């Protein structure tokens, strides 16, 4: 069937690449931080296992609803290692830092996945796709939130 | 008491005109999508009841959203027959379609429940209400997200 | 399949009619409750707000049970403005009464459903349709409990 | 002590004899139903397994309001194979159908079931067992409502 | 405001006279169980108790649903020691008996309920009042289950 | 069994029969509150119906608390329409009175229950029955609170 | 196609073995609630409950059993002629003494633990470990079910 | 640690003494709305107390969103008396006024949370912050129709 | 309608008064409490942010009760800043503390409030108030119990 | 930090010693309770297995509770098997009782843990310490309403 | 702090090796089904939708089981694409197959992940670790389950 | 009535044997941990107050399913502190230890718990006992996983 939602198809093409971008550091931020929920220890273990587990929960549900959005708009969503590691912006860690940089790292995390989703709003400006920006936003919040919280624990 | 809400009367009321019609076509989608839950039959039974009745459920809250954002605004939300039928855009089915023309019957509804939100959205820009502006963009991620569920189930 | 459930094809389409004025008069009561719940105003504002709530809530239960009873004799759940406005017998108010008069048009309501009701027990004189009556003396149960909470409120 | 519910002892003895009739027939449909919600196949196979758990969960409530019944009025409930084998009037598939024969003769043992309960109920009118009536009453709602459901799956 | 149920005056003045009885034999029985509970004694100690308290606890909601139709008929609900006392079909017991012999009591108070429920039925039938008529037959569902709960604690 | 609670039995018998007037005053005023739930009228049915519905409910707990004290203390509990006649100093209302009416005999019973309540305190003075101490002022307490909630409806 | 390790012949002989384990416990959970209707007695409150928590329990067993005998790829047996072929359950077609039900509800225990025993010689030279841990825990069960039952026939 | 999240340190700066005005002005709306929770009097006491209450609950929770922000720009949330007394537009009421004088002064409660919010979306606009914006949004939905629900129960 | 509940009126004026205070302290560290739920930074962060949450919430409740027995002694609850700041005891703090010093202010902040409560026992001397006797006592529990919970964290 | 509660060190110190052997007999109360819950045979099992579940599941909150008074004066908690052994009154019980025998000492412990709070108020009358007295006031209610549903089951 | 759990470091390394290869099986097999939840059309959409939805909701929390075994065992658990396409032996699909074709690679998605445990079983019998065992046992119960549910809707 | 659940009644009585040391062990664990909860104190109090609440609460649930499974296998279940003291091969700390000794502490208590569990299972593979080995096998699995959580703490 045709889609009729009042954004062309090339419109919707290039939000979808964008989500696509936005969804790659997304998932890439969930392994990272589910990663560091297993592999943290010292005398912040407790807090921080628990703490990652909020983060990692937040997150699996995150996924989901950008990869509906993409679905959404007609578009395949990506969901392979060679499509995320293509498309992600967040940096690889393949070893076991101490709990300050785990914490560091997940800062600049929350800041990569705002900085693709500010990336994505100059392709909605020539166009009426209110629920994607939406999306864009409800992302920036939380990250913005978590991004606090994280940071905090440094002072 | 008046309404001091950084909106006047005048834009207020055109607001509510706009919403009157969201309001009737999500009520008309509503009885619509009911109505095929009752009605639907083949092989996709299970499926399709459950699918349009979480879809009804869904659109009743919805229904209360839209009149208590007009009641917000300080008009009356209309609701009765006649008055959806005036206010409605989408043609409601007398008879009993096949399943897959009740599934592409209720893509056709998202999309003019969307395109109605679409018509509403210059006016609020205008004015600058950004509550309704939240409404109407948030029926138009629910009515999306149920327009690429349903279509789906007519791909090859 | 046939439908072997001890009532004959005729006495089925016979029931099947009544329950249709049952269903439009029960949904077009629960339009009227919704209706009521979002417009009403004064003093008495938040718990008609409420009980409205209520009543309409039960009614989107109620109106399931009776399409679902129809579908169950074989025939389809009627579920269009056009349909409802011929099968009932509601008085539509296109208006916003005074709390009072929404009060007493619900008490109205409440017995006009009961009425209908009452008038489809003669379609079950000559036949074995034990589960009708027993969804027409639940609906008449609620109603007349209904009346009795509405109507106390325009005691003095 | 003695039972003084307003029956006397041999109508209360007919009324179980019927109702231990309605138990067997209701047990070997549950089980019949657990039956193939195990073993069907096909791409129907996630939403005949899903419909089936519903089924076979209300019927095994249905079971012990049925025994219930007759150990109110006075007499023991039947409870094994032998004297299910012997009370019901089911057949049961000792194979494994195709899901859409599965579904056929669900379809049958709900009317099945019906048909016990109406060969009860000129008994029960007799003696004016009003409480064993609704039960019968409330079955044959439940099985017919589930008789429209599955037998809608085999429509085009 | 009018009651237009389909009932006349002195009719439903009938109706609630005989549920006047039914709640204050209900409302007794409560009473009774409750205090049977803060007071039995021996090896079944815990068990009674806790029995006794399902059963009060049901019964309490039970009043509530007799006094509500008293009121749906458009009457006073009859709520004091002098009314109840003088409505009541049940036996008074100012002592505190045997485990058995509260046992027994409260088999003879179900059936009690039961008689007084049973009374009414013909008038029901005469004027068509279905909803006390299912009011009336839940109740005889509910006692006639307990009195064989609790007759069965007799047995050897 | 002896009771060896560390108060004697003839103490236990008059404490006893002090709680079995709170028994029956606080039963009667469950009963005339449920009364009031069925049979109020007027443009305040939905308020005072549920008012009074929260007000029954409450006290259907409190006379088992009540009574269960009576059994610890080694007594049995009344519970008939005759001994809560005789025990009760709550008025009782054979009719139907005007919502207003119903209001202000509810507060007249919190304040008789909270009065039958004071009357038993002498004697625990005498003898420390500090769990008896603590039931009479917990239903204090929500007599009072009860008291203002309906009084404040008629200012 | 099936391909998890184990091969036909030792599915089948498996599933065989699972099918009385299924009769047994199917012909126990219908015996357990034939008694919780029957029983009667000063004991009926308390063998009417714990014969309910029975056959709730019994009603999740025969699932467990069922699917993991779909999970090696054959059809799960459920008719009465069926289970009386395969089932060792001794038939009691009155309604006994509650001491004897008690009794016959013990003996019932032991023989499905007797019949899942006779299934862990199927699993030698076989790698059927989740069969294995389903005998378990029915074991488990019943043993536990068979400690409380017959503790109600002590002196 | 650095804070970069796209907007500069002093557009952080100035979003946050925004919010930190919206934050007092909700806090000390929730301590009136409190105190007249507790302080309301007349026939509508049981309405009010509960209205009220569910009001003063949602505030609670509100502010804490608001201060969340606040902490996500990098800047402390105020709370102290001083502070809210300072930055707040509302005026405190220290005696106990008639029950449609505490209406009256929640709809104005209510309305001057919305001025502020709306002052601060002139600063966002400029910067982009849309997560403040959404913020503000979501707060001037809630308070206008709280507004609704207030007034409503003012009219004739 | 006049209030009979065994306290007369200038003795329900007195204890109204001496509750005010207690009102006041107990909701200027409510707002305290959350402020430095807000606030709070360092690697304690987590954990303090939460516990913190779970006083500030207990003590809303504890808000409302005090309150309440204001009412019911028949007098207005008082609930702005300026009366609150006038009957506070409590020390202000217009800043940001560090942690630790955040913990030892509502160590202080318990103890205040302890104070204030047992300044009322006095008042209740002459005076049978059993009700605000029992709140001012469970009140001095809570307070006492989170005096301990709190000074743990500095040992 | 200093303790600063108008409770000076000497005064906590004596009424932490007594909670200490309220704690100790709680303590040995609860495992003595689990014991007979595990180890009951004989008709009363299913009754006295659940009763004492019931019981221990309480005293296992009382222990917390009791302990966390102690830690609010300023003392450890004791909590060790030499500890409590030291510290308690309650009569140990190295085998398997008779269900009558394991009532019997139950109500005994009951009673004794009573004895043991009744002996701490004279430290509390010469101080002022009324959250200590009100936890063995609760303990006392708790114990000596345990104590009449045990002895109640040694009754005739 | 030293590891006395009964199971020597050389031992626990080799566990932990083929624990990761597990965990990376598991996490493949879950990226996948969750990729099929979003991308899958078709008559059998909603059908598919939801039961992807049950098999990867399920996979997420064996994500975690698996990690923390690890963790237990004294070793850090994978945790990147990277690691997870080098330890893995499930087949990737990068783009959007037919429906049934998903079912398919779904079916031999859980019998891979079957042979993945069932190739670690002889060390764990070697070692006695029994947690570990378990573990096994438990992750072929839900695969061999799901292989039947999955393998049902192709016949 | 006769024990007929496939294992003699001499090889019953030592399976109750050594569970009747495991019980002890995992009793004197739940009392240390209880006690450690209520008496820790430092900047980790509100982790390891959580902490220890969550293993002690655990704990409680673990001596009862003990100690049913040694009632099933026909004994009494041992429960008085001489018994536990006789049959536990746990030390009590007698004392306040700081926190990093409490958690060293229970550290090696979950391991001690498992050296007895581990020195069972040659009976029960003698014997066929497969329920109790599962029993073990459960145990052994939740005290190695707490022994990481607690063990991490001192990283
Ligand atoms: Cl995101
Ligand atoms: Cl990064
Ligand atoms: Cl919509
Ligand atoms: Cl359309
Ligand atoms: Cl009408
Ligand atoms: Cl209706
Ligand atoms: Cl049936
Ligand atoms: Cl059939
Ligand atoms: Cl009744
Ligand atoms: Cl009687
Ligand atoms: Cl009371
Ligand atoms: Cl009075
Ligand atoms: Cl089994
Ligand atoms: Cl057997
Ligand atoms: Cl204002
Ligand atoms: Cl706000
Ligand atoms: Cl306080
Ligand atoms: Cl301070
Ligand atoms: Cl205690
Ligand atoms: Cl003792
Ligand atoms: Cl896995
Ligand atoms: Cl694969
Ligand atoms: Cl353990
Ligand atoms: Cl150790
Ligand atoms: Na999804
Ligand atoms: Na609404
Ligand atoms: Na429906
Ligand atoms: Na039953
Ligand atoms: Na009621
Ligand atoms: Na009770
Ligand atoms: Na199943
Ligand atoms: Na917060
Ligand atoms: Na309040
Ligand atoms: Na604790
Ligand atoms: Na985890
Ligand atoms: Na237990």
């Amino acid at each position: 069937m045709e889609i009729n939602i009042g954004i062309g198809e090339q419109d919707r093409a290039a939000i979808a690449e964008g989500l696509s971008r936005l969804l790659a550091d997304t998932y890439t931020l969930y392994l990272k931080t589910h990663n560091f929920h297993w592999n943290v220890t010292g005398p912040m273990f407790n807090t921080l296992h628990l703490m990652f587990e909020g983060q990692y929960t937040e997150l699996a549900v995150a996924v989901d609803d950008i990869a509906e959005r993409i679905r959404a708009l007609g578009f395949p969503a990506p969901g392979t290692y060679a499509a995320y590691a293509r498309l992600s912006s967040i940096k690889e860690e393949e070893g076991v830092p101490e709990a300050e940089e785990m914490i560091r790292q997940l800062v600049q995390g929350q800041e990569a996945v705002v900085r693709t989703a500010r990336s994505i709003f100059p392709l909605l400006d020539k166009v009426s796709d209110e629920p994607t920006a939406d999306l864009l936003t409800q992302r920036m919040q939380v990250h913005e939130k978590t991004a606090w919280m994280l940071r905090s624990l440094l002072a």
